[PDB]
């Protein structure tokens, strides 16, 4: 970067929104994958859309990469800039607008997270529920394609975006579905707004996005159930499903990675184990939790270690059992895997993957969103290029059995710099070349994070 273009960008955002230094660049390199790449050029935070607007604009036509940055949390190196360019840090757009409790939904900035709408939201008997554990930005959630734990019964970001307000590559305004809307349903036209979703900032800049609001639940209960062996867990989870019990929460955790829960929080049994909740009136839940304990039983499950002090921690450990994983070895890194296949392929791919952790000399542990057929193995590295390349054909090895199955390599955390092969694989040449087709008439110049997704 040129220092015209630094004085240029200045001009837009005001001089302390504009950084060139190392420290301040290689602090927004990365997020929290174990990929690195060159830091960027620059890092610029808008202080509003319009200058959003200018500043993509001015990297647009003067050849310069433009990579959104929301709260760095990513787990596939989205934010990573590989060809250089401008980091665009969103998050001091922070402010809830449009909050509309009677149509459920609410109008939310790049800086607000999860946490902040919730809070803003005590006493509406309102609240959002897509909740991956860490603390991040509502519209990176958006981005990336997000999901979580309450997912299995209140749905992913994708079922939950109703609206996005997107700076496309060359700085023109988009409303997805247009200015100001909302509503539960529309056939009008093609439907831009889950084109956005999960684009990861390659197709533009999401600077608003319109949430659905969900009631707050009447009553709710949470509990774990301890299970002999992986095998029982799943097909516990798997049964439950095909039931139609309406759980709102069902986590799976292996020994390992219960193990390292109680260590980081928690004193469960070291067992395979299923966190649940459930939500209804005192009259529904009590009827949701005979059904649910009659199958766990079945399955050898323990009687239900029920757990608003303690489920809060609960779910925090749970929130946190990526902090939780990376303590089990101080100074290590990791990776996470996230495929997703059909719930009656999930028995044989979950237990074939604690059976490959347990072959190889990795150290993994195994958590996820199993009421979605998905979970994450979180494989550990040394920052040793041997073990890398283990962990590497690991992940690579599972997404293929995923694909095997008709799964999808990532359920929740996108693609980023590590599944674009896997992508290819997924989708075919005709589904690569309708991607790219999409991608370069929004992105001709091909500025819009480079690298990433395709
Ligand atoms: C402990 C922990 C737990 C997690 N749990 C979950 C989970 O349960 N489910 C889940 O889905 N993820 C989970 N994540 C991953 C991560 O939190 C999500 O992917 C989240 O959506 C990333 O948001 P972010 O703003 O931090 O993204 P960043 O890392 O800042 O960016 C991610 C990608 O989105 C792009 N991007 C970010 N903001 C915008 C924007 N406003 N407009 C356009 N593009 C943008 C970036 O360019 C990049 O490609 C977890 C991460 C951690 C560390
Ligand atoms: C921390 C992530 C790598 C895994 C995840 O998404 C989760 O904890 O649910
Ligand atoms: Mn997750």
């Amino acid at each position: 970067l040129s220092q015209d273009f630094v004085e240029a960008l200045k001009a837009v955002v005001g001089s302390p929104h504009v950084s060139t230094a190392s420290a301040v660049r290689e602090q927004h390199g990365h997020d929290e994958s174990m990929h690195r790449c060159q830091p960027p050029d620059a890092v610029v935070w808008p202080q509003n859309v319009d200058q959003v607007s200018r500043v993509a604009s001015l990297c647009y036509n003067q050849g310069v990469p433009i990579i959104p940055f929301g709260t760095g949390t990513g787990v596939e190196g989205g934010v990573c800039a590989v060809q250089g360019g401008v980091c665009i840090n969103l998050t001091h757009m922070d402010q809830i607008t449009e909050l509309n409790t009677e149509d459920f939904s609410v109008v939310v900035e790049p800086g607000v997270t999860r946490k902040a709408l919730n809070t803003h939201l005590r006493d509406s008997g309102l609240w959002f529920p897509v909740d991956p554990g860490a603390d991040a930005s509502l519209c990176g959630m958006a981005a990336t394609g997000a999901s979580g734990t309450n997912a299995v019964r209140y749905g992913t970001m994708r079922d939950n975006v109703i609206n996005l307000e997107v700076v496309l590559p060359d700085g023109r305004l988009l409303h997805t579905a247009g200015r100001g809307r909302h509503y539960r349903k529309s056939a009008a036209g093609y439907n831009l707004t889950g084109l956005f979703v999960g684009s990861e900032g390659t197709l533009g800049i999401i600077t608003s996005t319109t949430l659905r609001l969900h009631p707050a639940p009447e009553a709710t209960v949470a509990a774990t159930c301890a299970f002999p062996s992986v095998q029982a867990a799943v097909d516990s989870t798997v049964q439950i499903l095909q039931a139609a019990v309406p759980v709102a929460r069902i986590e799976f955790l292996d020994d390992v990675m219960m193990d390292a829960c109680n260590r980081h929080s928690l004193n469960c049994p070291v067992a395979p184990t299923l966190f649940l909740e459930f939500h209804g009136s005192q009259q529904t839940l009590a009827e949701q939790l005979q059904r649910t304990e009659a199958i766990t039983q079945d399955n050898g499950g323990s009687h239900f270690s029920w757990a608003a002090e303690k489920r809060n921690e609960l779910w925090a450990a749970r929130h946190n059992a990526w902090y939780a994983a990376l303590a089990l070895s101080p100074g290590s890194k990791a990776y996470s895997t996230d495929v997703c296949v059909p719930i009656s392929r999930l028995p044989e791919i979950l237990v074939e993957t604690k059976e490959e952790i347990k072959a190889s000399k990795l150290t993994g542990a195994i958590v996820g969103h199993v009421g979605d057929g998905n979970f994450h193995c979180i494989l550990l590295v040394d920052p040793d290029a041997e073990e890398q390349r283990r962990v590497k054909a690991f992940a690579e090895n599972l997404g293929r059995r995923a694909l095997a199955l008709g799964g999808t390599c990532t359920g929740e955390h996108g693609i980023g710099l590590g599944k674009r092969q896997l992508l290819q694989e997924e989708v075919g040449p005709v589904g690569v070349e309708t991607m790219r087709q999409l991608k370069n008439t929004l992105d001709p110049r091909g500025l819009m994070n480079p690298g990433k997704v395709l």
